[PDB]
């Protein structure tokens, strides 16, 4: 009850296989797009994305009797146990979305194949500096999201109407799109003075970001020179 | 036995009020944006704005005498009291833009909470050594803002007429904000030569704020 | 006659004589271009074309009797090789081909200057370090550009719709290329929530680079403290 | 006499005279660029903006004495010296692209000051490493643009029509700037793989750039 299936999962192919899989279902799926071969190949990626997604769900729930409470402290498996079950839900003869998040499971060969495990996670090394950051950020468009709604808002309600939308184009002149003529002039052109609250926020914006990158390599390898290097 | 006072007004207790404070109404201000809300619940939210300005102006008149030596020598503080000195309608023969200054508030989450206090002397921890090469280019801007009117104020006034226009374009041309098309594409039409101008101003601009980037971590 | 063809190749005047050659031919084809030239002397540049193109297809015979095995085994050699043989092309007559593609005989020049490859190295070097981020790259776009023709490609044909036509539109979106008034306030209208594909898919695929550019500066600065830290 | 007024010169006192009029003359040159104030006032001190360059082109000749063959063996001094020969047309000239020059008179700030003279060759202390790689590109460039005027400028001339439109075109691309709706998009209506040229360009200038500012702290 263990044993046999202990060593089952662990195995060389069958990672391999629902590597195989994945490598394989993801193929279909771009098939599936163009209705040319959809009308001369139908059910047969119709139904192999029914009989795909079953394995992974033997898979899931064999690894879970393998492992049990270590199944539920992997992020990675729970990953897989979020990614594939949303898949579970019927989304057929349903809402557009889980139908389009059914192909999150491509997400699984990132979690399948190995050392893409590393480098993901040599990405996700990097956020707990930068928490720290990230949240004066979030209050530095909470308040000046709002500045705007009232000065524009009325006039301007597309752009800076209900606060998220301000949202959305505080973020969008953060990327620097197309703010220079598209929203900022626009502006200037009935409340000439808002060049006050845009090129001064984009200063705060780019001078922030930029004073990250000289510390992600100052503050985030300062943590890898203190318990790492002095091991010698 | 005399002073009692300066044994609250310093603790730790006394930021969650305040700055607990500040988040609830550093966020009844987030709730007045919906349209609706300030029609069946506006009632409560005149007064709740009002009830910490004076309480903010009790906190900030109850910090002034128990700091002292360093308060007003405190920025932060200092951008505490401008900060809510806005907030109560000053009367100086003025007219309304004032209004939308006050919620610059609930910056105080920042002014009076450590974590939000450490990032922002990170912020302007190296703002010297970077502040010549600021100095530097606004000559930069300020010179090819001269030529610029001086070359094309003629027939591009709306971009570059006076002075003044013809700065808030070259920061976007810097931001390269749909400068070939957008700003360059037609000059070039009244005037066949006015890539010379941007095709170098475009480098030394980046030039510069590329090498300010890379003259910085080493330090 | 090995010991006397290798004489003649490998030289001093080899260089007095191909770099120059070379050189002369990307002078003159900046004079293929402004067709004024052509009509009045252009079957000088016409033919110089071929006086070029024998004298490099002799040097790819040299080379490899000289260099008989040495040759295909360089790295910057089999490009000289490619980049003539690819120029070795029908002068005129066809469809019309890879009759543009000989400017890149004009690259040669790299090949034939040791101050160039250097450089193309201290560029190239940086590759294999990324080139399964890379692929994290292409597996992330892959799942999201075909999220985009089961999602937006019934309105909007041009921007998605297709496993094509929305693989660009995304890398212009990433690049952050007249991105938001361009081409998200458009979906929005259409869908509100297309932010919650991009908004995302912004913050995601620049960070990476953020992060494999980071990379770049450090993977290039732990190798310089290594070799300083055991003796100095 | 041809040793004598080196004292004048090589003095804590000679350099902010001139500083300090090189300040007036350059918040009176950018007061030049003014519709009102150059025709109200300026008609009354446009004589300013000549007795600046006549107490300029003095300066320019005894230093000149001081260092006999070594002031046109003096990067800085070099500069100024050209500037202010601009600066010196006549009231009336053939072609006042030289007018506007005049404010290339203003540059002598940076060099002028021992903080804005040595960033400059803390500034030009990277290019004599980075032209190992700028030429690199302007062959990269040069030929992109070759390869555009034979499949893209008989159905884009204003874009692609010539080598100089490709060489505008590209620059715009790689500036990343509108590129794709502006100006990539649309050459997909006519030649539909216009992006496989676009792209990879696009990685290949998009490569090198970032990589140069790597290894950055090596040249
Ligand atoms: C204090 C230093 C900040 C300098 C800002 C840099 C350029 C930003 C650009 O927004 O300038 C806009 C101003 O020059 C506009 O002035 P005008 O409205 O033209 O008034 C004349
Ligand atoms: C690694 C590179 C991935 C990021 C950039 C990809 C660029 C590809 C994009 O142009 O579209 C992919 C192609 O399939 C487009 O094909 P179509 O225009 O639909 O067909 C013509
Ligand atoms: C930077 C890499 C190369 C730098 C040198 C050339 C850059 C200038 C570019 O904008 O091209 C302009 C020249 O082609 C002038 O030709 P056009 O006036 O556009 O003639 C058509
Ligand atoms: C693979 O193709 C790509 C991918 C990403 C880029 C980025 S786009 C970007 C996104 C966010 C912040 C800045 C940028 N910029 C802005 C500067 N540009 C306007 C000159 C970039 O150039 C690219 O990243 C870098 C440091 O060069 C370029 C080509
Ligand atoms: C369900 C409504 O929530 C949203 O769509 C938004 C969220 C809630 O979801 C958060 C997803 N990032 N956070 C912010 C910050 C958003 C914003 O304004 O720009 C992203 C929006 C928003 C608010 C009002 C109008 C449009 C939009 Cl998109
Ligand atoms: O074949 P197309 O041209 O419809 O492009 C998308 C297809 O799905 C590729 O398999
Ligand atoms: O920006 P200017 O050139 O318009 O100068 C503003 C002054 O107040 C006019 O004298
Ligand atoms: O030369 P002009 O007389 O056309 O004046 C404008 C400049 O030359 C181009 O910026
Ligand atoms: O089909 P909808 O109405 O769920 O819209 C799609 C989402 O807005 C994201 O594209
Ligand atoms: O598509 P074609 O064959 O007509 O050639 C034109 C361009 O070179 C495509 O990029
Ligand atoms: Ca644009
Ligand atoms: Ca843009
Ligand atoms: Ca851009």
């Amino acid at each position: 009850m263990y044993l046999r299936i202990t060593n089952i999962v662990e195995s060389s192919f069958f990672t391999k296989f629902i590597i195989y899989l994945i490598v394989l279902n993801g193929i279909t799926m771009g098939l599936e797009t163009s209705k040319t071969f959809m009308q001369s190949f139908g059910v047969y990626t119709t139904l192999f994305n029914q009989i795909v997604i079953t394995i992974f769900t033997i898979e899931i729930i064999l690894r879970i009797y393998v492992h049990r409470i270590s199944f539920f402290k992997d992020p990675w498996s729970l990953f897989d146990f979020f990614v594939v079950a949303i898949s579970l839900v019927p989304t057929s003869s349903g809402f557009e979305i889980l139908r389009v998040l059914r192909v999150l499971r491509l997400f699984r060969l990132v979690t399948a194949v190995p050392q893409m495990r590393k480098i993901v996670s040599a990405l996700i090394s990097v956020i707990p500096g930068m928490l720290s950051v990230i949240a004066l950020m979030t209050l530095f468009f909470y308040i000046f999201a709002i500045m705007a709604t009232q000065l524009f808002g009325e006039r301007f309600p597309e752009w800076f109407g209900t606060l998220g939308e301000s949202f959305y184009t505080l973020f969008q002149v953060m990327t620097l799109d197309d703010w220079s003529n598209g929203i900022v002039r626009p502006l200037m052109e009935v409340y000439p003075y808002a060049y006050v609250f845009f090129i001064p926020f984009i200063f705060v914006v780019t001078f922030v970001m930029i004073n990250l990158v000289v510390a992600i390599i100052v503050d985030a390898m300062a943590i890898l020179n203190q318990k790492e290097e002095q091991h010698i």
